[PDB]
Parts: structure tokens; sequence; C-alpha cells
């Protein structure tokens, strides 16, 4: 119940909101069907539209108008935006040539420079070139301003689950916003677009920056909009707003516009519908610059001007049915459109099996154009699964397409000709960022990032400590003209042992053969120099990676590649080799096909054995060190110690193989010299994290020796390869990846054939940041470089995509 009888006088757009049941006045009220009798007349007035025009200067105040053209209205703060320029012969701020806004020029009274957050739903990243010409207002913010060719959203690229990371700075996952529409089986309850489910707060997890900015005595502007307020109309409050009294102020504001989203869904995103649209956004930050330039604030301000995700092409005929595939479709939910989240229908149901969905839905028709995974096997950059709320198994949809349940789902629901909700790596999901401000840079492009990092620089701009997130605060330093953040690197917390030769091979009872009984001062000398770590320069370029948890392990090093190897997990933590552009590839020669050597710096009781292999009639084992590359018959004797063995599924070998004896060489050949670290990754419980020792739940059988969900290689060189990775004097360059450790290539379709033809598209699709590979191992990676901290945090967030330009 709401007691709308009474008032919004002197309350239009009030900041904090009201209790039930007294009457609203806020941004808000619509949404909720709380508002005040009165809040049409006095809050969403619209007489005489909402510019001056010649008659109207100097008029005498009606207090009926949208907005004002008498004298008084400037010390009001309510002119029309174009007040100034219509009757004091003042310029369009578009019109006006850049200058660099080297501080910040602000009126008496400001504490800081406000920050206005321009949000545009559906804006996709290509839009701020091929719509230029139309939007001559963004065109200036982004080619004056700070701006990225684009910026990459979370996954699912729709539109809560986006705008609520950008406010967080967290994954979907963390936040709760999983999707445009959830179901939370402990609150047994289901969250929509439409509807008031979505107010109750529980759904909404993590600190918002608008709260952030409370906690903190930061006065916020109210971030929501209920959708029926016009757009004219969010600016005229975001302006009166901002002419409040000192104490009364915000300090932080956010416009959001539903186009061009909405449009594109009707029309496709580059429909001749959609040029109305992306005009009618640009006479909206219009009236904002020219606004602000009436209050003296354009050159104090700082503006963000940010897309939550892009659009694709999507029509009605381009629909895969589950009740194409399943015989059991009526035992199943299915959450559809530009991916999919099944469920049971009646958790009663005892028998609803996912491994039969799963199977049902494998590579079932030729050009099939959705891909089913277990959430815990979709890749490890989407930080899609550690949530309650998304279902188990999940479909990944091509571009382009949808999946739906049943054919009726679709024609009683062709209208749409836009949509968007795909992996946030394709092109057609980039979004936009132009930074626009004294805090940011002038005329400054900077490369592609994503979403998530944006709440630490809000804060940052805003002078807020922010709450813990998913950003790695500092890699976005080079954004900034000031307010600069400047991280220290971790602690290391344990200490590697550097162990001798303490072990005689009789004490090794293994299991293991190899024929390497095959028999000098010159090069026995040599031999142990190199196991000092004398070519540790060559081989780990960056220094070591710093362990940061208690653990024990040993650095053990080697003529072709130094590892960290844990005592703990009974194999390394990582490994690391550089391969010159010269390398030479070389085979796994007879005699030593299935050579396993002990390894005497380390003790039979923490090393893994032979037998254990041979009795794991499931499990196989490769290398991490690849001994297709070393350098030389002799040193290839490294390449089977004990301690550079991990489990591995034969299936996996087939794909590891192929990016040990082909892949790595190619990337040599290609960049002219790589640093590779590679290593294991154990994460059963699917929270991105390392697991525990307690946490595993799979142990090669028999034995002690815990198997690795995934896999990853982290393959450094140097941006200007006409430097070897080795002599390298300026930036680096990275790509990594996360494979993950499946006991069967079902997630490849054509996996029968050669691996020339799908290996290297698995990688892909699991392509990481280190930063993603930090998390899930507790390592911390590029610690003694020439180069900044901050153009190391921006380099470990970098993804490679693999998309064309
Ligand atoms: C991305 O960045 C985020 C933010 O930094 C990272 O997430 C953090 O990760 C931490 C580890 O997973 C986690 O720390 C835990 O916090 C527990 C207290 O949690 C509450 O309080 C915080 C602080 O205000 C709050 O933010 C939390 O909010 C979550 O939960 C509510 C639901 O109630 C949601 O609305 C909200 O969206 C959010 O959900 C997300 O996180 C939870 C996990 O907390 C997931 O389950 C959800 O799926 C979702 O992802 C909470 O309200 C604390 O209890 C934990 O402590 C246990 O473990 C420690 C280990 O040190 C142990 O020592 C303790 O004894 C304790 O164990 C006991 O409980 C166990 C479980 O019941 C039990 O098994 C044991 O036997 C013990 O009794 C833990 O410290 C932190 O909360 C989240 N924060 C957020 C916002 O998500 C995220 O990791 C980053 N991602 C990557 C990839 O880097
Ligand atoms: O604005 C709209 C549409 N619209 C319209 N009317 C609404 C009325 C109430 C609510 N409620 C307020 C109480 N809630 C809330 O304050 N939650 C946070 C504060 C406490 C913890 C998290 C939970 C949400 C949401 C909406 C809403 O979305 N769309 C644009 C937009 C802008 C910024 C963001 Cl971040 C997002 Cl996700 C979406
Ligand atoms: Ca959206
Ligand atoms: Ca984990
Ligand atoms: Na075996
Ligand atoms: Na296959
Ligand atoms: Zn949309």
């Amino acid at each position: 119940w709401t007691a709308t009888s009474g008032s919004c006088k002197g309350r239009c757009f009030e900041l904090q909101e009201v209790g039930p049941p007294d009457c609203r006045c806020d941004n808000l009220c619509k949404s909720y069907s709380s508002c005040c009798h009165d809040f049409d007349e006095l809050c969403l007035k619209t007489a005489r539209g909402w510019e001056c025009t010649k008659d109207r200067c100097g008029e005498v105040r009606n207090e009926e108008n949208a907005c004002h053209c008498s004298e008084d209205c400037l010390s009001r703060g309510d002119c029309c935006t174009n007040y100034q320029v219509v009757c004091k012969g003042e310029s369009h701020w578009v019109d006006d040539d850049c200058e660099e806004i080297k501080v910040p020029e602000c009126p008496a009274g400001f504490v800081r420079p406000p920050l206005i957050i321009f949000s545009v739903d559906g804006f996709r990243a290509s839009y701020m070139k091929k719509g230029s010409k139309v939007m001559p207002n963004i065109e200036k913010l982004r080619s004056c301003g700070t701006h990225a060719p684009y910026m990459r959203p979370v996954y699912p690229t729709k539109t809560f689950p986006n705008l609520y990371t950008l406010a967080t700075g967290l994954y979907p996952e963390s936040h709760g916003i999983v999707g445009n529409s959830m179901y939370d089986p402990v609150f047994d309850a289901s969250f929509h677009l439409r509807g008031r489910e979505k107010f109750n707060h529980r759904w909404w997890g993590g600190q918002p920056l608008w709260i952030t900015a409370t906690k903190q005595g930061v006065r916020a502007g109210t971030f929501f909009w209920s959708v029926s307020i016009p757009h004219e109309r969010r600016i005229l409050t975001i302006l009166q707003w901002l002419s409040l009294p000192d104490n009364e102020r915000p300090s932080v504001y956010a416009f959001y516009s539903e186009q061009p989203d909405f449009s594109g869904h009707k029309y496709g995103p580059f429909g001749p519908e959609m040029t109305n649209p992306l005009r009618e956004i640009d006479k909206t930050v219009g009236q904002l610059m020219d606004g602000l330039k009436q209050l003296r604030l354009h050159r104090c301000v700082n503006v963000i001007f940010v897309g939550d995700h892009g659009m694709e092409d999507v029509t009605c005929d381009r629909t895969e049915f589950l009740s194409n595939y399943l015989t059991n479709v009526d035992d199943i939910t299915l959450v559809p459109g530009t991916l999919g989240r099944i469920r049971a229908k009646s958790i009663n149901n005892s028998k609803y099996d996912p491994k039969t969905i799963i199977a049902a839905l494998t590579c079932k028709k030729p050009d099939q154009h959705f891909k089913p995974y277990m959430k815990q096997h979709l890749p490890k950059r989407l930080h899609y699964a550690n949530n309650r709320r998304i279902e188990d198994i999940h479909l990944l949809v091509d571009r382009r397409w949808h999946v739906a349940r049943k054919p009726l789902d679709v024609y009683k629901k062709c209208f749409f000709q836009g949509d968007h909700g795909f992996d946030n790596k394709v092109n057609s999901m980039q979004t936009v960022f132009v930074g626009y401000g004294p805090t940011f840079k002038y005329r400054t492009k900077v490369p592609p990032f994503e979403n998530i990092e944006l709440y630490n620089v809000m804060c940052d701009l805003l002078g807020l400590k922010p709450a813990p997130n998913n950003g790695t605060h500092g890699s976005l330093n080079h954004l900034l003209r000031t307010n600069t953040f400047r991280p220290t690197m971790p602690d290391e917390v344990s200490r590697p042992n550097y162990p001798g030769i303490m072990y005689l091979q009789s004490e090794f009872d293994l299991g293991c053969t190899c024929d390497d009984k095959v028999e000098n001062k010159l090069e026995e000398l040599n031999k142990r120099l190199h196991t000092k770590g004398s070519t540790k320069e060559r081989h780990l370029l960056y220094g070591r990676p710093a362990v940061l948890y208690r653990t024990s392990y040993d650095i053990l090093y080697h003529t072709d590649f130094e590892s960290g190897y844990s005592e703990i997990f009974l194999m390394p933590l990582w490994t690391s080799y550089t391969i010159s552009k010269q390398a030479e590839v070389s085979s796994i020669p007879e005699h030593l096909t299935n050579c396993v050597r002990p390894d005497v710096r380390v003790s039979p009781g923490f090393s893994q054995n032979c037998l254990a292999y041979k009795n794991d009639k499931q499990m196989s084992y490769g290398f991490l060190f690849p001994p297709y590359l070393s350098s030389s018959p002799e040193a290839k004797y490294d390449a089977f110690l004990v301690t550079n063995m991990v489990p591995m599924y034969p299936a996996f070998k087939r794909v590891w193989a192929y990016f040990q004896r082909v892949l790595v060489k190619k990337y040599a050949s290609e960049r002219n010299g790589v640093n590779v670290i590679s290593g294991p990754i154990f994460d059963y419980n699917y929270d991105g994290l390392r697991d525990t020792e307690d946490e595993i739940k799979q142990y090669v059988e028999g034995s002690s020796i815990p198997v690795p969900t995934h896999y990853y290689s982290i393959i450094t060189s140097c941006l200007d390869f006409t430097q070897p990775a080795d002599k390298c004097d300026g930036p680096l360059s990275v790509s990594s990846f996360i494979l993950p450790h499946r006991p069967d290539n079902d997630e490849s379709c054509n996996s029968s054939e050669d691996e020339s033809k799908w290996v290297e598209e698995l990688m892909k699709m699991h392509t990481a940041r280190v930063r993603d590979i930090e998390h899930l191992t507790g390592l911390d990676f590029y610690r003694k470089t020439s180069r900044s901290y901050s153009e190391i945090l921006t380099l470990k967030t970098y993804l490679h995509t693999y998309e064309s330009e």
C-alpha cells in the first residue's frame, strides 16, 4: 500500500527515497507505482518543450515550463540547456575547439571534480567509427579525451549483468546478477526484467559504486532511472542536482539510455533505422555538455561514456530447437536465447540425468550452432560457474543464433533482427569507453580493456577506496592524468628450497625404467653448472614466479628449463623455458619412449611413481618441459625426470603433444623466440581460485598424485618482434591459455581428424589472461622486468582474443 495523497511540492527528484506507505518523488517512484499524486504535474513538466527560442529570451518566469529562458534561470539552475546559445550568443560545446584540460577548472565550493557516467545500452563498439558522421558531440568526447577502440563486456553479454559489473567491479558469478532472468533455488524465487522480485535487495551482491561513495562520505545521485522519464528530463535533473548547495550536491551521477539497444533489437545492429537513435543519443550528450558549459562545469567534471554490450544480427529462422535433439524435452526447463541454461523441470523427477542430456546435445548435427557444457567445463576466461543461480548445464550459442526448447516458443512468443548475450570475446558484443575531463588524459588512445576494471578507476576519480573486486587496480593507470593508484607487488609467502644431489638411484622404488646407463672433466663440470642454475638467465626471463601461499617447494635447475617443484602436489607448480627462433624440434628417441628417471635432488617420498600410471587404466602422463625441444641429445635426458612428469588423460595428451611438438616452435618462429611458463591448475570447486590440498577430488589410482583440472601456458615475447624474446629492451607481448584437462575430446567435434585441424581452435577458445592463471595458482609472475609495475599489470590483464579486426 502507498498513501499517494502526500505531495511532491519541493521534493521533485529528491535523492533520499522515503519509506512505505509514504509516497515517493525520487527518480524510481514510477517503477514502484508509488509516486505522489502530483508527481507528473510538478516533476514531469513538458510545457513549451526542451529548447529556448529567440522569442523566449528574457521571458517572465512561468513555473509551468519544462525549462526556463528567463534571466533568473542560471541562478535557479533550471535554464533550457541551449539558453546561453540562443539568448546570450554563446557557442554549443561541440563547436568549440578542443583545449587540453590540464587542471580541474571548478566553481568555488567544489571539493573534487564530479563524475558523470553516461551509460548507453547496446552501443556496439564499431558505432564509434561507423556512426561518427552523425554523432559530433560523442566524436568530440572521443577524439579529445581518452578512448579505447573497444571495451570487453562480461559474459553473458546481457544488460543487467553488465551494468551491475560496471557498478561493482565484479564478475556476474560473484555479484549474483548472472542473467536478465534467474532462478535462485535457495530463495526458491525467480528474477525477471519485468516485475517486482528484481527490486528485492537479496539478488544484488557486492558493493556498487553509489554505496561505496555513501559509506565514505561522498554523496551519490540516484543511478537507475524509471523508463518513462524522458531523457531530456534526466539531463535537466542532473544539471539541477549539480546546482545544489555544496553540502547537498552529489559528487557522482549516472545517466542511462535504453537506446540504441531498443532499436537494435528491432532493426539489427546496422539497420538503416539505426541512424536516428544514434543522432538522438548524440543530441542528448550535446544537451549535457551545453548544460555543463552554462554551469561553468565543462572543464571541471569527468565524463565517462560507456556501453554495456554490443548487438549482433539474429533472426527467428536462426534458432536451434532442443526438441530436435532430446526425447525428454518436457522434463527440462530452459533459459533460452543467445545462451542456454538447462535444469530439471521437477526436482521430484528422479529419472532426470545431466549426463544423458549433455550426450544427446553433443556434436549431433554437422553444423550444430550451439555447444553444451557442464558449467565447470566452460572456458575459465568466462568466470561463469561459481553461483547457485547458474544452472549446471550451459549451452554456448554461436554468434547470430538462438537456442529454444520447442518451435512453438518462437512463433508463439519474425519480429526481431538483433540480439546480444553471446561469448564476450565475440567482436559484435564489444562496446565503448570514452573518458573526458581533467583527470583523464588528452587525445589519448588506450588498448582495449575489460569492463570489470572500471569500478576501481571510478573509485580513483572520486578518491574512494574500492570494495574488494575483480579488477586489477593499477592496470588502467595509463588512462589517467592524475589520481593514479600505485600498487606494490604482493609479498612472497613461501621461499623455495634449492636442493642439491641428496639421493642415490637405488633409494628409488618407483617402478620406472630408463635406458640411460649410456656412459669427461670438460663436460662434467659443465653439467654441474647447469644443475646449479648457469642457464637460468636464458630460461627464467622475468624472475621466478612468487608463491603467495604457504607451501613446501623446490627450485630445480636444468640446461633447458627451470621449475618450481611442489613437494605437496608431487609435480611442478610452474616450469619455465625459452625457445629461440632458431630452435630445432627433435623426436623422442626410440630407446627413451617409456623412459622416466628418478631425480636425485628430490626424495622418493616426494616423487611420483610409474607403477601408479601402469595401474590406472584411464590415466597416462606427459611432461611439462617438452623433450621435443631439448637443446642436445644429452640435455634431452633431463626432460624425462620424474620431477617433470604430470598426469594426463590419453585424450588430453593428443592436445598437449601437438602444442609442444608443433605450436611452441611455430610461435617462436612467428614471434622471434618465446618464453613459456607451463603448469597444472586444480580448481575442483570451480571458483576460479587455487584449490588447497584437501579440495582435490581425483588422484591417480592408488596414489597421492593429484589430477589437475586444467593445464596452463603463458607465452611471452618482445612487443618489438625485431628483438629476440631473450634480449628484449622494451614492452612485452603475451598470450596464455588454460586448457581443460578432460578424458575425452567431446568438446571438439572434429577431433577424429589430424590435430592440425582442431587443436589450435580448442586452444583459442580457452585463451586466458595471466591474471586468470594467477588466481588459479596463487603464483605472481613478471616480478623482475625492466618495466613499470602498472605496465606489467596491464600486461597481466591482456587477453589474446583471436577475433579479426
Ligand atoms: C572476484 O572478487 C570477489 C570479491 O573479492 C571474490 O569473491 C570473494 O571471495 C572469497 C572466497 O571465495 C569470499 O570469502 C568468503 O567470505 C565469506 C563471507 O561472505 C559474506 O560476506 C561478504 C563480505 O561482505 C559478502 O561479499 C558475501 O557476498 C556473497 O554471498 C551473498 C550470498 O549470501 C551474495 O549476495 C553475494 O553475491 C556473494 O556471493 C558470491 O560469493 C559467495 C562466497 O562468499 C559464493 O558462494 C556465491 O556463489 C557468489 O559467488 C557474503 O555475504 C566467508 O564465510 C568465507 O569463509 C570461509 O572460508 C574460509 C577460507 O579462509 C574459512 O577460513 C572460513 O572458516 C569459512 O569457512 C566456513 O564456511 C564454509 C562454507 O559454509 C564451511 O565449509 C567451513 O567448514 C567453515 O565453516 C570466505 O572468506 C568472499 O565473500 C567473496 N566476495 C564476493 C563479493 O563474492 C572472488 O573470489 C573474485 N574472483 C576471482 C576469480 O578472483
Ligand atoms: O534503471 C534501469 C531499470 N530499472 C528501473 N527501475 C528500477 C527500480 C528499482 C530497482 N532496484 C532498486 C533497489 N536495488 C538496489 O538498490 N540494489 C543495490 C543497493 C543495495 C545493494 C545493491 C535493486 C534494484 C531497479 C530498477 C531498474 O533496474 N536500468 C538501467 C540500469 C542502471 C544501472 C544499473 Cl547498475 C543497472 Cl543493473 C540497470
Ligand atoms: Ca543492455
Ligand atoms: Ca578452487
Ligand atoms: Na595408465
Ligand atoms: Na570429439
Ligand atoms: Zn538488449
